[PDB]
């Protein structure tokens, strides 16, 4: 049951469909979104995306702790958008 996943970017606004048992990144790169990712597995902050218009599940990540997720930075390389959401890519520098 894929849901409308809004991927905000400085080069425009796209909308990819991601499943609950899939990663927002894979669904993005698969379409050609070309998001800021490196490990694309779940062990960084470059894939993190400021979220504040939906919900996701990142119980596989190994970078964030509690303050990061609180802000909204969700690793797209390991996020499970159970429902519609609006991940704001290009939001990792906040940490570094
Ligand atoms: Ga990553």
């Amino acid at each position: 049951a894929s849901y409308t996943v809004k991927l905000i970017t400085p080069d425009g606004e796209s909308s990819i469909e991601c499943s609950d048992d899939t990663y927002i990144l894979d669904a993005a790169e698969e379409a050609g979104l070309d998001l800021p990712y490196s490990c694309r597995a779940g062990a960084c902050s470059t894939c993190a995306g400021k979220i504040t218009a939906g919900s996701v599940d990142q119980s596989d990540q190994s970078f964030l702790d509690d303050d990061q997720i609180e802000a909204g930075y969700v690793l797209t390389c390991v996020a499970y958008p159970t429902s519609d959401c609006t991940i704001e890519t290009h939001k990792e520098e906040d940490l570094y």
